[PDB]
């Protein structure tokens, strides 16, 4: 009664560390884009569950998840072996802090992510309502290597032409991939590129200010710590709590061991 069992519909491995899967969505699972649920498997006769951002949008028929693969991680050491037709467990009470309703009004929305932390923004960039709220939405995704830029084709080619969303996306979404460990046009960590001025110059926007710029952050605990400092120094005020407005919102992409 705490979870539903759903059939897996697709599985795609981007790298040795990242994969995407989709599954049937229960008719009762309503959610706000950006929220997370619990996802898992039956293991040793009991559910084995972990928090996962819903990567699909709430208007989409199926669920999508973007997942790490940790070879000695209790869940994903098993989850990495999903096949089409397998069963996964999905919980029933979505929650989380990455909800657009909690943002103060602004002109620009920075979606700042590393690694699998792009996951809630796969959902939010498919929310038609976010595009009316901002003049520009800047999806920043930092990863180690070019191969780790999962969804590169979605954001450079597909989404601007989307039959439902393209008229909203094409003039407003700016995709800013960052690669830290090999040659690339945006090189290093998003924190350094924001402080140095390079990110703003590349995208053609003015420096972040408290009147115009809002953000959502999803990444490692260390990335959140460093990125919060950057935004605080720019003069932004974090939301103190779910349901309370702020200039920016944060959520941990995982918990350190
Ligand atoms: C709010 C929230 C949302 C989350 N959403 C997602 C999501 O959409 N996709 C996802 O892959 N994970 C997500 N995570 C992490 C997820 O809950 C699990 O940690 C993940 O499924 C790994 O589970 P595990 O049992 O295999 O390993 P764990 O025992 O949970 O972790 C093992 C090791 O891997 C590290 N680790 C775990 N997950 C990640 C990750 N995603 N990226 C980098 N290092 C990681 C841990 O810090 C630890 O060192 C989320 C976590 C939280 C708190
Ligand atoms: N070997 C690989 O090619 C590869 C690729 C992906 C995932 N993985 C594995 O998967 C797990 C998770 O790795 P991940 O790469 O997804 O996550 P990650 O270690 O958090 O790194 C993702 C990106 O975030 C950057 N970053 C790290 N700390 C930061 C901070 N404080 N502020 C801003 N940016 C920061 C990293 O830059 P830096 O390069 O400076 O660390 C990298 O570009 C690990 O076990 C890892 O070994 C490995
Ligand atoms: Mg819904």
């Amino acid at each position: 009664a705490a979870f539903n069992t759903q059939k897996v519909l697709s599985v795609h491995h981007w790298t040795d560390a990242y994969f995407t899967f989709t599954c049937i969505r229960d008719e009762s699972l309503r959610f706000e884009n950006g929220q997370f649920v619990m996802v898992g498997l039956m293991a040793d006769g009991k559910p084995l569950m972990r928090a996962y951002s819903v990567a699909s949008a709430n208007w989409e028929e199926h669920l999508e998840f973007f997942s790490i693969k940790v070879q000695d991680g209790p869940l994903t050491s098993r989850l990495q072996h999903l096949k089409v037709g397998d069963e996964v467990l999905i919980s029933k009470k979505p929650t989380g802090t990455l909800v657009a309703c909690d943002l103060n009004p602004g002109k620009h929305l920075y979606l700042l992510s590393t690694g699998t932390g792009i996951a809630p923004f796969l959902s939010i960039t498919k929310d038609p309502e976010i595009y009316e709220q901002f003049e520009k939405i800047i999806l920043v995704h930092g990863v180690r290597y070019k191969k780790d830029l999962a969804y590169y084709d979605r954001f450079t080619k597909e989404l601007p032409e989307h039959e439902y969303l393209g008229d909203l996306v094409k003039e407003k979404l700016i995709y800013y991939p960052i690669v830290s460990r090999e040659e690339f046009e945006h090189r290093g960590r998003l924190t350094d590129l924001m402080v140095s001025g390079k990110l703003f110059e590349d995208i053609g926007l003015p420096k972040i200010n408290p009147q115009d710029d809002r953000a959502m952050l999803c990444g490692s605990p260390a990335m959140l710590k460093d990125t919060c400092k950057v935004l605080d120094d720019f003069g932004l005020t974090v939301s103190p709590k779910t349901g309370v407005r702020g200039d920016y919102l944060i959520e941990r992409a995982f918990v350190d061991q």
